[PDB]
């Protein structure tokens, strides 16, 4: 009965997206809007309507949107910068409440708890930041020597998974703890970046991450545990990882040589579909609220939208 098309039902032109693979640059909000870091100015669309508003656009030479991310309810936009900042939006008023800074380099991953906002940087470091306050720079969390790709808080808010380009997983407790702010665990089986960082919506413990060219597999956690509980070669770079309980599935967004984004049964980790038409490599995944969508970002700059979860009747 189930239906997976093969091709996009709507592709979004991305002209300028910078094809640089440890940045996130894509989020789609709970009030079904997606905001698009296009090089320096970050858009946003409407997939309701198809409105368009371009929300705000750098303002010194050289310097380009790294991340965004989307609070809870969808009213702010964290957006992180090649200069450093970690820039918090009001979208609907189309200003800039703050403009945070404390990093050393670029900040390309962010991850919302509550009013805690979380930034990995190319320096390694993943900073918390209270939006509510003035002193915003509350806690450093460091535990790896390369650039943090991957930053995701669990849905359950009890865990922060980081993913870097020195191929570590961290996972971090949510409060300092008997060993301060050091890891719960460490997994370094992955042996190339680790971008795609995702947990399963229906198990606490449960993490999904994923390596690039030259590790080219999925690997599912228990992070309590600290076990391994399934490793799956993909045969290419994963970028990104989103879990669906519409159907209980895994999709993951790759690279060469495909450029195709796979669906996976879970926990039995079998194929389902493999979604191809981008022509070069996938960047990132992000979800549609009603989950029944997925938008690629890709270096061909294009967002595909792939209708691939829908429940029909």
């Amino acid at each position: 009965c189930r239906y997976i098309p093969s091709l996009p039902d709507r592709i979004l032109d991305a002209p300028e997206i910078r094809n640089d693979y440890y940045l996130n640059l894509v989020d789609w909000s709970s009030g079904n809007v997606l905001a698009v870091a296009l090089d320096n100015s970050v858009y946003l669309w409407s997939a309701s309507s198809g409105d368009i508003l371009q929300l705000l656009q750098m303002e010194q030479p050289g310097e380009y949107i790294s991340s965004v991310a989307w609070i809870k309810e969808g009213n702010y936009l964290a957006v992180g910068t090649s200069s450093a900042e970690v820039q918090l939006w009001d979208v609907q008023q189309q200003k800039r409440l703050r403009n945070m800074t404390s990093h050393s380099a670029r900040v390309g991953s962010l991850s919302w708890n509550s009013y805690i906002l979380s930034s990995g940087s190319r320096s390694g470091h993943i900073h918390h930041h209270d939006v509510r306050v003035a002193e915003h720079h509350v806690a450093t969390l460091s535990g790896h020597s390369q650039e943090v790709c991957g930053l995701r808080w669990a849905p359950d808010g009890r865990h922060l998974a980081s993913g870097g380009n020195d191929n570590l997983v961290n996972v971090w407790p949510s409060a300092p703890g008997e060993g301060g702010w050091v890891p719960l665990q460490t997994f370094t089986q992955h042996q190339g970046a680790v971008k795609a960082v995702a947990w399963c919506p229906w198990q606490s413990n449960v993490l999904a991450t994923g390596g690039g060219t030259s590790d080219r597999h999925i690997r599912i956690w228990n992070v309590c545990s600290g076990a391994c509980l399934s490793a799956v070669d993909a045969h290419s770079q994963v970028c990104s990882i989103l879990w669906s309980p519409h159907y209980k599935e895994l999709i993951s967004g790759h690279g060469f040589a495909q450029n195709q984004l796979v669906i996976w049964k879970y926990p039995t980790m079998a194929k389902v579909a493999e979604l191809k038409g981008h022509t070069s490599r996938v960047l990132s995944l992000t979800m549609s609220p009603d989950g029944a969508t997925v938008a690629s970002a890709a270096a061909d700059e294009t967002l595909r939208l792939w209708r691939c979860f829908e429940l029909d009747p």
